[PDB]
């Protein structure tokens, strides 16, 4: 129902799709080869701008798949796309195995789920 | 409550409990004992098949207890169970402890928590607002 | 909108907030100087106890600058804070990485989110209904 406005900023950007009409979210694909070492973070890029529907924010996943098989996963998972971030979808990759792991170009390495913000006001009691 | 038809395939599967009226998740126990080494990653079974209402997913989410006193949490954190996945529910657990982790029979490791969705349709634009 | 009471139980306790008016979370600020050895982890103190509005939980997530440059994350993320907890908002840190790791009194170290809560209930049967 809601509505995401998306804009490539590298060749390689792809717009995101549901698997299914059931998917909760929607594969993001890597855009540059990263090499990750054993026990470290990389970055990886997705190349995509994203302007969300006020009232929704993205979380981004970690992709059992690559969890269980190579132990990396996003290490902010579920990692955090506010509202009204405007710059490039990066993802934050943790390969916690002992054995390097390559991203290559194209590679679903994370998962985006769209979901509902809820505001809170704070109000402070002595209680 | 919105609804979640299940079927149990082990004989040691067990309905999952909400532990308190408040709580988020309900519990996720194992069925099969596994082991988990040190610096590794397991795969445990919890013997049921769920079809969730629509227009709702289950997240499969570390305990904290076990995080906290075992380094031991769900690896894909908060693990997505779309809505048309009828599948077992199996949680990957990782022991990041320079220890061994043993799950039991009837041990919960994980709770899955219900969630509504939302589908994104995308616009392509030259340049943003 | 929706309301969370808040209480300070430290002398050190902020009230979290919001960085803008489109920010998911409100930032959770340590109240204690803890050290986290590498490949260990931590419960850090917030010196806050919440009550939640009925119908809403809270999560606590992993600040995505500690994961990216110091391989500390939230090691129960998305931290589940039901909605009947009035105790005190502690935050699981673990250190990843094979450094030690200085929480700073003050020290943004997770986020809070406020979701709201769905409730299920399990109707067992023989057979379920099929996919693809």
């Amino acid at each position: 129902a809601m509505k995401i406005k998306i804009q490539k900023i590298h060749p390689n950007a792809l717009i995101p799709k549901y698997q299914t009409d059931g998917s909760s979210g929607f594969d993001l694909h890597a855009v540059e080869e990263v090499m990750i070492k054993p026990h470290s973070v990389g970055l990886v890029k997705i190349g995509i701008c994203l302007s969300l529907e006020v009232g929704y924010e993205l979380q981004v996943r970690t992709r059992s798949g690559l969890a269980l098989n190579h132990q990396v996963m996003v290490l902010n998972s579920p990692g955090t796309v506010d509202n009204d971030y405007r710059g490039e979808i990066k993802v934050i990759l943790a390969n916690l195995s002992d054995k390097d792991f390559k991203v290559q170009v194209g590679d679903r390495i994370a998962q985006g789920v769209v979901q509902k913000t809820y505001k809170a006001e704070f109000i402070e009691c002595e209680q």
